């Protein structure tokens, strides 16, 4: 189910109970961390497979500012299956769409 959403409403699903699988770096990005996310890179999505531990009804798949997801966003949707997989409109904004900073090593 190669589908996507808008960086405004997508913040409703996640806030509704949607797991956000970040298929990005870990330590390289350890600096910042979305207000949720769920470490699950191709490595894990492959070696581990579907994010069962982070599987519910509808799971998302994104965490970039436009690179090349569509490349393997198909088999990927089948990797997190059986489940409703979705992509995040080219734009890491979304959560930042409302000028909201992610979880940094120093919040307070």
């Amino acid at each position: 189910a190669l589908t996507t959403i808008s960086p405004h409403d997508a913040q409703e699903l996640i806030a509704r109970g949607a797991k956000l699988i970040d298929i990005r770096d870990a330590d390289e990005y350890l600096r910042e961390h979305i207000p949720e996310a769920d470490l699950a890179p191709l490595s894990v999505l492959e070696q581990s497979g579907l994010p069962a531990k982070l599987r519910h009804e509808q799971i998302i798949f994104h965490c970039q500012a436009g690179k090349r997801t569509s490349n393997n966003a198909d088999k990927l949707a089948a990797i997190a299956a059986p489940a409703e997989i979705f992509l995040l409109e080219d734009g890491i904004d979304g959560w930042k769409k409302a000028g909201l900073p992610v979880a940094v090593n120093k919040s307070q």
